[PDB]
């Protein structure tokens, strides 16, 4: 195409409306380097784990941008701090590679970023990594199916755009995402049915055996974050992977899963609670905390959140 | 890196229907479908920014056509099998859903082509007669993947090898040989938006993997809604994949032709039991190239540990 | 776009050794050298981030003996011509230069495999004899360019058909059908450099298209230095390529087996002469597999104004 | 490659040390987006004039760049000037597709640039360009032939990269390049013969029977003005465009194909005359004339210059 309008094209064009420095873009285009080229490793990992190649090249990528100063990743035990030569005004919390054993079987699969801004003057730390979601100022996912996707999340709105592999570029195709109000779809490992608690254990009831006389919802679930919110973000319904026995704070880790999708969501319009609280609420404790998430057009999650306290 | 000693499929089928003597039509059936495969994948992987079942059933007729090898071909898309004109027939039938989960793309799920192939058993002119055999008579039956990497799982006579595309010399290598099911899993997929409409036997089955009563841990549950994706998921990682009939489409909705029957052959070369319910998808007599059949596939003990569950309710 | 009818030349070759009853034995041997062509493109476009042309030799052989079509192979790059072993034995000698201008690579000039095949004409076990046929006796003759595009130039009997690699669905496309050359041009291409040891018909003739007697405007000179790049701006602009012999290189420096000859097949089938000098280079009797030969081909009437001169000097 | 050197890390790094804007960036990384399209196009300009999409690309990618102001293009009889939303510092000559006539036939064809930084106060107009090749900031081509190259001559160095299509992003494979003194070859059509200055012609003979009783110098033409200098540079020799009576002024246009040529040249260590002047140092009067452009190794261009004024 020739006017293509590149992501760094758009996020190029909005930055020079906040009468910035050129980080934002700098930051940007260099993660997409980091996804192109773990795209174009798992459309070939299988000719002869992965993780760590992804997780190296992201780090790299970002160091180099001269954007960055903390950055926590699902794989490192503690924080990383930007070498000061190197650092900028960015956190950025991201999981790399989400859902690597599902490489196997094929799942679409995908990295997942959020990006903070150093408020405080001191040296930089954990701590910065420590906000509330409701904070963020960028967020997003890149995902890897049949085409490689990235949806980027920012205070205008939501946005996707999808590699050209044609060219190497990321270009903008959906524009001002916006989710449908109510939907027929739930998702959830219904494995473990056993374990729920019982305001979901209704709701799924109330889905599949609908008292109004109505179509009952269909069930979907790929098993990968980032397909399954994909797919509610773009055909509407919603997802949880709520607390169970097997994991009572949730599975899904907060600052690196569920801050961002939920960022994500709440900018097209839809809600994302743990059931008791906004998950973009949530003020950090420890890095790698985990939550549970519930996400999706807002009648249903809402058709939950009542459930929720018409169960209290 | 780069390597001289390069599987193509094209070769991996030479290595078979050629030891066997046999002309290796067969082969350039085979070469053929990789072009569609290959161009459906390309276009979809594009798609979001140029229906598309459609164009790839087109494709897949013409590519078929000049193999040179097919009499009849049946599509999900098309009401009267496809007789090949004479001048470019060969003994195969072809029997195929050129994009499976048309649907599905706009929310970039995995989706495939799948294919199955025959070998006209008559002295004649072709007619979709030749087209209604039994999936025991299926000399070979596939199918492509378009995930994050397309892959094309082919299974003959002597087992399932899947094949992945390496997009760079476009060419299908070689990734597994003599593929072999899991036994036992511990994933049961199956939309449970039906629930209601359930027979007893599905439904006994549901609850005796998400609640176990001989103490273990529930099974997890899957679901791509994508028929390609969850075989595939069943191939490799085991599991039991259901999509029995419910009285909204009552004698289930999968078409045996190419869709039910591909997979359950690929399944039972695999070690995969592949049942509508009372028989085996693969012995079911075919009497209209649409007509539909219930399907549970994947590892045989749990096949098994339904099967037995149905017999008890008859 | 997304075109329901490509013509990869897999179909094109089945619709010439089809038609022809002849059993596309000839189609697997090509299908199998574009798998190989296709990999040197590939590691050629990423050279530079990652001994070419050894490994593109284990690559062609390699894949040449599994198309179960071969039984002599010649290379450059080997002595012995390599007699197929007799399990994938079949009909053809195949004649090649695997990576021509392996050095040339490193300046970023287009350079290319170049083939020629032969039918073995004996009832006996294969030896380097059944490859020391004369081109007159070439069942198929082509090139791939590793260009800015990746094309492959094929000559058989009814005359020459360009392909050239669509990236993405990795098949060598259909581009121009039936070509016939230019028969006057406006181009002599020759390494100048040489100028002093070239024989007096040569250097008079350079200096016929340089300097116009019969005042016209002289031709242009060109010469990319790489026999597969000049052959082709010969094939399609017309002009007149000519590596004549010098006392340097005293029998020439082109190859007859592998080089001269294969192009030459391909400039004759195109309405082009191929000579020596004094014979043409399709009817030499070739003795040693790496025997060379001077090479003078390009449009008929360039060929021709030479070949008068040469008869004139004599 | 894990820490993958893109020629943007590259050209945001040495960038910093100006202590600047981040236009060169945007520029060069808008311009590479022209570049991998094109790529594209020629790798396929034969499954079914393109100077044009490959024009209205790089005007294009350079507006939206935020960095240009004027852009003088072979195919524009007047500059470009960039509207004032969108103006930036610099100012770029381009041919965007050199020898569109020899992709017919596959010959390795490319885009030839060079960046001028607009020093005076005025609204942006014609004289910006009309600047001394000398004056020049950033100058490369890129190459369009088997690879595709972007080779990038900037205060510091020549630089090569190499297209890696698995990533769409441009690779550093050669660092600070240098031309060999002498070396074997002359490039030049030798069909104008008849047309050429004895000073040529004479050289020409120099070569083909050297006096000193010396291997003469191989004979390489492409026709194609970025191949020929590409081999020019890595294997080290001349190319010749010399005047001649078909064309008293040179052929090559100056602004856009022989002062970026002759920079990239000279900063490795060859040089480039006119024969009577350094192709730097002209001071161009039109945006679209011509020079005489004889380039390469040293010592060869110099063999040369004393015959221009062995013969004056
Ligand atoms: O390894 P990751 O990156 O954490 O990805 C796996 C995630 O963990 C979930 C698995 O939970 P289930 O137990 O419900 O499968 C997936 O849905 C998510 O993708
Ligand atoms: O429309 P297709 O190409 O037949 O593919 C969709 C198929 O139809 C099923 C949908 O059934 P649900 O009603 O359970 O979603 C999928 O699982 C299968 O892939
Ligand atoms: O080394 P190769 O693969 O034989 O290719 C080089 C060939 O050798 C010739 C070089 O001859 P000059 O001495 O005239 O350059 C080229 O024109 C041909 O392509
Ligand atoms: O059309 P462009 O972009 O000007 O490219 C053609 C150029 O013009 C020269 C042609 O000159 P000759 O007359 O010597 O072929 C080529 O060498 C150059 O690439
Ligand atoms: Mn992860
Ligand atoms: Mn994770
Ligand atoms: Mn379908
Ligand atoms: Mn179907
Ligand atoms: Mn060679
Ligand atoms: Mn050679
Ligand atoms: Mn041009
Ligand atoms: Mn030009």
């Amino acid at each position: 195409d020739t006017n293509i309008v590149t992501l760094t094209r758009f996020v190029m064009e909005q930055g020079r409306k906040a009468r910035g420095t050129g980080e934002m873009t700098q930051l940007l285009n260099s993660l997409c380097t980091a996804v192109k080229a773990i795209s174009t490793a798992v459309r070939k990992a299988g000719i002869a784990k992965l993780d760590v190649l992804s997780n190296d090249l992201v780090i790299n990528v970002l160091k180099s941008s001269f954007a960055t100063c903390v950055l926590v990743t699902e794989e490192d035990k503690n924080a990383i701090i930007v070498e000061p030569e190197k650092r900028g005004k960015y956190v950025v919390c991201f999981d790399p590679l989400d859902g690597s054993s599902n490489i196997d079987c094929l799942v679409s699969i995908g990295t997942i970023f959020g990006i903070y801004r150093k408020n405080s003057t001191d040296e930089p730390s954990e701590k910065d990594a420590l906000q509330p979601g409701r904070n963020l100022v960028a967020a997003g996912y890149a995902l890897y199916g049949s085409a490689t996707m990235l949806v980027l999340a920012m205070v205008n709105g939501v946005n996707c755009f999808m590699l050209d592999p044609a060219i190497g570029e990321f270009i903008l195709v959906d524009r001002n995402v916006k989710i449908k109000k109510k939907g027929s779809i739930y998702s959830i490992n219904e494995g473990y049915a056993k374990e729920f608690d019982p305001a979901i254990t209704e709701y799924i009831q109330r889905k599949k055996f609908p008292p109004d006389n109505s179509a009952p919802y269909g069930a979907r679930y790929v098993g990968s974050m980032v397909a399954d919110v994909h797919r509610t973000l773009v055909y509407g319904g919603i997802f949880m992977y709520p607390a169970n026995k097997k994991s009572p704070k949730g599975k899904l880790r907060l600052l690196y899963e569920c801050n961002p999708m939920a960022y994500v969501m709440e900018k097209a319009g839809g809600l994302a609670t743990t059931g008791k609280e906004a998950v973009l609420d949530i003020v950090p404790t420890d890095i790698h905390q985990r939550a549970p998430i519930i996400l999706g057009s807002p009648e249903d999650v809402t058709e939950l959140l009542e459930i929720y306290q018409k169960h209290a």
